[PDB]
């Protein structure tokens, strides 16, 4: 079931993250993976590596997608080197905590670029670039709409875009049945996660974290990254336009 | 990879309709399947057997889930059979199409007794019943909060508490390590889809609505319970998928 | 010199009126200019003080008693309320019980006892309604913030019984919309009532409850049916039409 | 009761359409009125001369509230004439059409720009003016979450963002006891609106996209916001009211 053998994927910032367990969960279900990074490319390789390892095929290309023609590129030597894309996941982002009354204009542009505008043309050349019946997924958050911590504004709504553009993006993008869905991750143990939690120690404030999810545990990459791969299956297709939010009833 | 080998799943109303693929589909990941019906047996044997038929096991339990005893009885039934239950799926439920000023009391009661009474005991002997890491999957529709669909005031509201059941259950039925989600259906084809698409032709512009050009079919669901009770499915919790395929 | 959204000639009925946010929800109508049918099932002096108390600022009402879980007792409140002021315009649905319960433990009993008023109730409450409104009236149906907003555990029976309410007044908005009324409902979420301190439970009192549950807001204080009866009174008026359909939470936006 | 007596409000881009309705609406409420305008003083003048002949007072200032510069400048000079600035409305109108296809950088960084960015630091410059016990109020589209219109992809965001800050910005502006709410308007007869009809003609069968068989007009809105801005309207914080009298 769900299996992706003979379909190539692409993951932007599938060197360190949520990201990186998306890729290797698609080459073992049979997927041919594209990893980007842009400021790792030691755990890029090591991704790919063990992509490789576990009997597929990936390459690392290094894209800022804060840049639209380092976009186009990345989507233009994806195809020119394993023939086809029939899906990408856009997962690339950054956090910002801050009262509103200290985001400055620069912090504001920092999150958006790649948060919101970036996503939108890692889509965007999705779709030029995708054979039919194909799939994209991108990135929100559960703090997008479900959760509301303070001094947490700039974020929530970077990706509250999000949770909007994949809604009319499954539309345009009937015209290749190619089904467009978020995914709103939680409270998921990355780099990221750590750097939030502190609103003690990284370890302690894990424990505690766990409480939050009544099944009593933390939330992993590979928890997200097996929801990814069923909405990319083709038997997740008619999940489409749909925010699923994967926190584990937390609260 | 998500199969369920080993595990014990319950369908309610599973011998006609999206649970007769939410039974099949579990079968077909290899969980033993109690296909649970009312007034149709022909239905959920050929149920049972084509789960026989792809090297699981099933049985046909009938009873009635507007009946909270009944309910009792099935799950006591069940576990006594298999000797175990993993997967409870709350699939039963009736259609209604009415203006507010011309629901009466009888069908008012009706379709709250089965849609929204019914699913909330399912959901409580599934608890009482279920191992620990099990699955509670329940049924309510996109007509819930999407559709603002004219004179169908009475289905909206027994599905509507279904979405508020999940979120809260999810905090309850967590002493159990069970999780618990809803799909929310759009129009699967279906005997019920036909006594409320408003001859053929009505289904072959239903087609038209999604942006993938066809219609929902019930094992277009069926396979998002299937993941939703794997092991992977575990962190999507307290949440009501809609599988509308787009539609519009 | 503009006041705006009064309700000076119009009628309106307001179910479970003699206390918590029916008794404010009706005053302030009251306080609006608009007669007011106070009901009530087992409060018949509250129901008093409230009538009085609407009295005084000018206006008329009068009590009539009804236990809105039984329909013809609704649709005798509802035929009462039009032949005493001879119309009615607006309609609200304020009655409904909390339940703190696990899953497990939820007997066959209470989900009846809380679902036939919380639910039910409300769904015949707001058909006689539509049947009894002046064409251009307004129905109100109240909720609460356990309904999607917030997941409380063991509060299940709740959030479904108003979690129904919220997908009944998306649907009645068209069905009603044939006689041009305006179908919304307010979601009360904390609002300081006999059913708040029931609650304020889950050893300290309840004002120390309340105290503590005034800095979850981030404008640190309670909600109060004052609050509520606000919204109620924009929803219902001429002004407050463009809003049909739509389930206003009105708990501040607190946590 | 309503009222708004002894309040200085803002709206931005209040020369034309919803947001000028809103500026006279407050005004009729008692409230003094900064308008603002960019590119249309003619219409600025207008409404503060309407403003000024039903009782209350009136300036307009110029803005592009694209320069965050010039959002500062435009508060600066709000306190600095009226002395008090309690009220702040953000109404900010760039609509797009198109398919993911064919967006540019370009649309998108002015669509957001003014849309998501600028209605952003409006809201940052309300609160660092605004009286403590003040209000912000920010402007969305049904377009948001209710709908999805085949081409408005960017809008949609252009104000879905909008909807989050909201909820969020609740929490932080009551360390001053400001509320935050966004009114989301449907469907509303403004210069906006004849330019994504796509004549009279295709706006009278628009009148029947509500269940009340009208269109929505600037005034439907200007009274919500008058609600929500009011002394009374306290307890709605943090949300989205999805102003379109129920349209489909
Ligand atoms: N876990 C959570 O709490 C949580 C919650 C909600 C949403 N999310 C979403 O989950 C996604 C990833 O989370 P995470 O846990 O992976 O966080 P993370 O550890 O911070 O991941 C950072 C990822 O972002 C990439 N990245 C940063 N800047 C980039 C640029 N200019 N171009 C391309 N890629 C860039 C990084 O690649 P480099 O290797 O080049 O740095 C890395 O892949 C984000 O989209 C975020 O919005 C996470
Ligand atoms: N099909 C759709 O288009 C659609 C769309 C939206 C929502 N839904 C929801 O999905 C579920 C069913 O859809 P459907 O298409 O499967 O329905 P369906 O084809 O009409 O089938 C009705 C199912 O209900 C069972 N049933 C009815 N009353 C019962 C009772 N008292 N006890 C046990 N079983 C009973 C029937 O089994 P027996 O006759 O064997 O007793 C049959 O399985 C419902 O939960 C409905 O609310 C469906
Ligand atoms: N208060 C909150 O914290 C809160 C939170 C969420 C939701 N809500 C919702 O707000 C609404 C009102 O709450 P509240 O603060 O008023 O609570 P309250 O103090 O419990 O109010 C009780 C009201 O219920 C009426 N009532 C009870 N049984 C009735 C019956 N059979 N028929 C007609 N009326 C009946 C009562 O009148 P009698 O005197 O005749 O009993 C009284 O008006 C409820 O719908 C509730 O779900 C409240
Ligand atoms: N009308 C609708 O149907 C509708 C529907 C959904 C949402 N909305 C939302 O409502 C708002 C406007 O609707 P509308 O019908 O009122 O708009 P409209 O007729 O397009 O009027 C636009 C207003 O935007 C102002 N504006 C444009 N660029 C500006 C800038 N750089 N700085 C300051 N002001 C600027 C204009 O000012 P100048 O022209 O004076 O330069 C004018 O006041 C937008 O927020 C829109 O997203 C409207």
């Amino acid at each position: 079931p769900g299996r992706l053998d003979g379909k190539v994927a692409l993951v932007t910032g599938s060197g360190r993250g949520i990201g990186a367990a998306v890729a290797v969960h698609l080459g073992l279900l049979g997927a041919k993976v594209v990893v980007n990074y842009a400021n790792s490319p030691t755990h890029a390789q090591k991704v790919v590596d063990e992509i490789k390892q576990l009997g597929s095929d990936a390459i690392a290309i290094k894209a800022d997608v804060r840049q639209v023609p380092e976009i186009v590129r990345l989507f233009d030597e994806a195809v020119a080197h394993f023939g086809q894309l029939d899906i990408a996941v856009s997962n690339s982002g950054v956090v910002s905590f801050g009262h509103l009354k200290d985001v400055t204009e620069e912090e504001f542009d920092r999150v958006f670029s790649l948060n919101t505008r970036g996503q939108f043309f890692v889509a965007r050349e999705a779709y030029k670039h995708l054979n039919n019946g194909g799939r994209i997924i991108m990135t929100s958050s559960n703090t997008s709409r479900d959760f509301s911590v303070p001094k947490h504004s700039l974020y929530s709504g970077s990706k509250g875009a999000i949770d909007s553009f994949v809604r009319i993006f499954s539309k345009d993008c009937g015209d290749k049945k190619i089904t467009v869905n978020a995914v709103a991750p939680g409270g998921t143990v990355t780099d990221m996660f750590h750097d939030v939690s502190q609103h003690y120690t990284p370890e302690e404030r894990q424990k505690m974290a766990a409480h939050a999810s009544p099944l009593h545990r933390n939330g992993f990459p590979e928890d997200i990254a097996r929801v990814v791969g069923f909405l990319v299956s083709a038997e997740g297709e008619w999940i489409n336009g749909k925010v699923l939010t994967v926190d584990g009833g937390a609260a």
